[PDB]
């Protein structure tokens, strides 16, 4: 059985010693989670959805206005059929890339570090702005409490990853479409978390030894473990590898990630051993794999 945890306690409900104890049973025998209770409201959901379809049901000239090109190195925007590289061949795939929104007189901005700055949006939907960046606050809130139900879950104190790696956490959301293919025919994320939210007919597939079906349950986002807690845990918490494998689908993975400053290091007592080699910070680390699925800048 799939484990789905009530996560409650680390949200609006009093304590249960289980919650715990459940997600470090999820990490350690399957490598993820859904999760319940996450306190994310159920018409904001609907609404990023539905303006969601109704973005990418616009004319292609209409959705290149906010192209990623536009985005420059903040990494923001749409990209079109094509426009994503996976697996070597360009990818039968669109979507929008989104982050932190932040004004141009942020430090982080003002420094050009890439992967900062402000999201694309388009002026046909007037009112998915404000949908999009409400979404990613309540995933940001989400992203802190649930790093502290894995903390809990290897014998940590709650806050360990709030007070190395997450106080100014890197946020990355994305709304991917796939339409239904033309004719008739594995992965790891590279972060701490992905919180994953999918369509009812979605259908998305994760490793054991065998590749099982993660299919959509209600009320609930299902999350993996990311590259870097894979290396902080020495690969107790093993990276999940996953994929998708039909009709029109919608899927908006946030990523929950490490400052980009932050040089993620293995605790001293499960460092026994990319990933476990790798010398450098959560930015350098991301911005390599950047660099390969888009040579486009
Ligand atoms: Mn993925």
């Amino acid at each position: 059985e799939l484990p789905v945890i009530d996560i409650s306690p680390l949200v609006d409900a009093p304590g249960r010693a289980e919650v715990a104890a459940q997600i470090g049973q999820a990490c350690r025998e399957h490598g993820f989670f859904y999760v319940t209770g996450h306190g994310v409201d159920p018409e904001l959901q609907d609404r990023l959805e539905a303006l969601s379809r109704e973005f990418f049901a616009l004319p292609e000239e209409e959705k290149m206005k906010i192209r990623m090109a536009r985005g420059g190195r903040a990494w923001r925007g749409y990209f079109p059929v094509g426009g994503e590289l996976t697996s070597g061949k360009p990818d039968w795939k669109e979507g929008l890339y989104f982050g932190t929104e932040l004004p141009p007189d942020h430090p982080r901005v003002r420094a050009g570090t890439p992967l900062h700055g402000r999201n694309l949006f388009p002026e046909e939907v007037p009112e998915f702005r404000e949908t999009v960046l409400e979404y990613m606050d309540a995933m940001t809130q989400l992203g802190h409490r649930l790093m502290r139900g894995i903390a809990l879950s290897l014998g940590l104190p709650a806050d360990y990853f709030r007070e190395r790696y997450t106080a100014d956490p890197t946020v990355l959301f994305r709304i991917f479409h796939y339409p239904p293919p033309p004719d008739a025919d594995e992965h790891t994320d590279y972060g701490l978390l992905t919180i994953l939210k999918q369509d009812d007919c979605g259908g998305l597939q994760v490793k054991s030894g065998g590749w099982i079906d993660a299919p959509p349950i209600p009320g609930t986002f299902v999350c993996n473990i990311g590259d870097m807690l894979d290396r902080m845990t020495g690969g107790l918490y093993r990276s999940t590898p996953h994929r998708v494998r039909g009709r029109d689908r919608l899927s908006f993975p946030f990523f929950f990630d490490p400052n980009f400053d932050a040089e993620v290091q293995p605790l001293p007592a499960l460092d026994r051993a990319s990933v476990h080699a790798f010398e450098g910070t959560y930015g350098d680390y991301l911005l390599s794999k950047v660099s390969k699925v888009f040579p486009e800048l």
